[PDB]
């Protein structure tokens, strides 16, 4: 018992990560049942772009400092880093802190994320925020885009699927954020545009989904974490993280979607 759901899907998960050629880490909790499914859920995986939590940290700080979200941020061309499809459209005008947050969550805007990182004190500030809500696993160490190196055995810029899921639940469903900020965090995740082929591809069409993706681009390392609401039922929080032994190994969005389905199938809902 207790771990019965985990062992329900243990063999299919191992088969899926064998076909993938790497490791798959999954954690998922049914916030109604308390039921959990675990597969490599306590192992470290590169966060890549999934380091969503930056936007939550910004929302938490805005509770202490009035007008933070509306503050305009002006930046030069040197602040632009590759793959900033939003912030490069506003180089000559600037953006507000909330707009930088929405761009970081919904488009993985790299220049927006680095600007918000400096606002909070760098990677140590974001790590400090995660400690304040009880996450002792998360660590951010570098900036975009150095945090994507995803080196085997390197604990820098990693966390675990379980801690990610536990942190996501405190921020979206618990009381780590005040009620207006919690709903705002939820709204930013709901409007994400990069996760259509991952967790979203694994849920029924009528489910509401908020997610944040990550893609390091090397070592077959990609991920996705989400809160999903079955129609009329308690929400589910889940995190799917992958990695692979070789730098040239390619990630698979299908593998992430397939792992999310297995986790949902183990919990008791249809995947
Ligand atoms: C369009 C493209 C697919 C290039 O993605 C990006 O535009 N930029 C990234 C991204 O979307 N971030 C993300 N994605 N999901 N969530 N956040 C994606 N990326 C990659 O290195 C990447 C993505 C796909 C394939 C490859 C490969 F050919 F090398 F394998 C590398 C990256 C790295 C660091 C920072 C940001 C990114």
């Amino acid at each position: 018992g207790s771990h019965m759901l985990t062992n329900l899907v243990a063999e299919p998960f191992a088969k899926l990560e064998q076909d993938f050629g790497g490791s798959i880490g999954v954690y998922a909790m049914d916030t109604g049942s308390g039921a959990t499914v675990s597969y490599r859920a306590e192992e470290r995986f590169p966060l890549c772009s999934s380091f969503g939590f930056l936007a939550a940290a910004v929302l938490a700080r805005s509770q202490q400092q009035a007008g933070l979200l509306d503050t305009p941020i002006r930046y030069g061309k040197n602040a632009l880093v590759p793959w900033s499809p939003i912030s490069e459209k506003y180089l000559t005008t600037g953006m507000t802190v909330a707009e930088l947050s929405a761009a970081a969550v919904q488009y993985s805007d790299n220049a927006a994320a680095n600007l918000l990182l400096k606002e909070l004190g760098g990677p140590a500030g974001l790590t400090a925020f995660m400690r304040s809500i009880g996450d002792t696993t998360f660590r951010l160490d570098r900036w975009e885009l150095e945090l994507n190196s995803a080196i085997p055995g390197d604990a820098r810029d990693t966390s675990s699927p379980r801690a990610v899921t536990e942190s996501l639940q405190k921020l979206t469903l618990g009381s780590a954020l005040a009620a207006p900020q919690r709903q705002q965090f939820v709204d930013w995740l709901k409007g994400n545009t990069t996760g259509n082929h991952r967790i979203r591809a694994a849920v029924p069409a009528d489910w509401a989904v908020g997610d944040k993706t990550g893609t390091c681009g090397v070592y077959g390392t990609a991920n996705d974490y989400a809160v999903v609401w079955p129609t009329g039922r308690a929400p589910i929080v889940l995190a799917v993280y992958t990695r692979a032994p070789n730098k040239d190994d390619k990630h698979s969005e299908a593998v992430i979607a397939a792992a999310a389905r297995l986790a949902l199938e183990g919990l008791g809902v249809n995947g």
